[PDB]
């Protein structure tokens, strides 16, 4: 009927959060995020905080920062200026995730 | 050298496809529906490696309720017009679990 | 920190629920995971919940009902009736938490 | 069933880590978890075996932060019966992981 929806990740920030307001206005921030797993292959990551966990990411996150988070999946669709169909999927974290710097 | 985990439950979105690569190794692919109401429903595309995938692709059904244990993947390819294009997968192996519900 | 159990498995006898003055319900159960590989091993986890998932998991839980749980774990001290100390180690799941009732 | 658990917290004290009969390590941490709301911190009990062992005895310390997960084992134990006690505890090894942070 409903499920779980689940993502956990530690690992390094990618460049500078990038901070922006809506209307409403409430704080969303973007950034990238960095995992590395050895047998070396590094996974990117478009991590997207909202709310409280947006203001604290966007003023305590920096390039090379170790963070650890938990959100949940969501795959935009969106429209290249050619029309066509895109879609992206990021790990949302909001008020049912967590973000703990590291 | 980071932490890349994903956890899912949801139901299976068509028949699984599994088929063999050389070597004589199993790959099967699944779409995977999550929904939290109040309705909004997450499709995920998952894909299963080594033994889970023979166990997937025998037990899962369009329906099949599940629970999946992965890690993120996206794949980058170019589309036919000239494009970039990303596809995000759960990558589910040795290192993920599966199991049957119900 | 981070403090975070994940459980799937069979509830092990009927909830147990109770509420306070406020009242708010807060019900007890018991949870049974299993790792297979001796023929199997298998875990009881003592599970309590509080708020919302509180209701759900009294009314819709039952013995033998699969469900799917997210909490964090909670260790009480207590001494015995021999004076001495004992610990139970509980897994909370209340609003930060998560429960879904399996199978149909 | 599935049996997870995953923490990041502060070790307690030093890592008590020991040899079997055959040559396996095992070694033992305390890990400290704390929430706000002011404070509450949650102490586990967390013992890891195989390489994850080694790889923890060496380079944990008191006050080391640490990413860990594994599942949760119960023990029955006597200890000065006294009486029988249980203890549960995280188990990591092969099937959990670990991970040093800081940098
Ligand atoms: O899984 C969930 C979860 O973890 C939290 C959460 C919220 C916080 O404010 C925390 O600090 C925290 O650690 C967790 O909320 C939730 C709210 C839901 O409606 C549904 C969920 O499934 C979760
Ligand atoms: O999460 C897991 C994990 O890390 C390992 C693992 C850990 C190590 O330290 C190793 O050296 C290794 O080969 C595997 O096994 C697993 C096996 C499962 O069935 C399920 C899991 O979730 C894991």
């Amino acid at each position: 009927a409903r499920g779980v929806n689940k993502v956990i990740l530690v690992g390094n920030v990618g460049g500078d959060p990038e901070t922006r307001y809506m209307p409403n206005g409430n704080a969303v921030t973007n950034i990238t995020l960095a995992t590395s797993e050895s047998w070396e292959r590094t996974e990117w990551h478009r991590v997207v905080f909202f709310g409280r966990l947006a203001e604290i990411a966007g003023e305590y996150l920096r390039k090379g920062s170790q963070v650890y988070v938990e959100g949940s999946l969501r795959t935009r669709k969106w429209q290249g200026q050619d029309g066509q169909d895109r879609y992206t999927t990021e790990i949302v974290v909001d008020i049912n995730g967590n973000m703990q710097l590291l």
